DNA sequence: AGCAATTTAAATAGGGAAGATAAGCAAAGGGTTGACGAAAGCC
């Protein structure tokens, strides 16, 4: 349920980053996406608050089904449609 | 009240033994370190 758990996102909160002072200091919350580093093997991030979301029913969040075998330049490219893509942009 | 000599050669070989064992217990703790966001009295 890719689509669904990215509505979930953005509305719980959303914010998809690549770089982030929260891995320094906790009360934080500067969130910055790099374009121009986005590579095969790049790894991304996300927060909402509370780190809230939803499941896929197999016990994974939105963070490791957008990390496990290359999902974000899936959508980042547009193989899983264009109505993913300005979802992920936004 | 200091003087004490020089060279020369220092052993080749053969042996350093294996057989055994090398414990089983039972313990190894949790106590703080939670920010964001939302009710709810309060200037």
């Amino acid at each position: 349920m890719i689509k669904e758990m990215i509505e979930d996102f953005i509305s719980k909160g959303g914010l998809i980053f690549t770089h982030s002072g929260r891995y320094t200091n906790t009360n934080n919350s500067c969130f910055i996406f790099n374009k121009n580093d986005i590579g095969v093997d790049t790894k991304v991030d996300m927060y909402t608050p509370k780190s809230a979301g939803i499941k896929n029913e197999e016990g994974e969040n939105l963070w490791q089904v957008l990390n496990k075998a290359n999902m974000f330049y899936r959508i980042y490219s547009g193989e899983l449609g264009e109505e993913l893509q300005y979802l992920l942009k936004s």
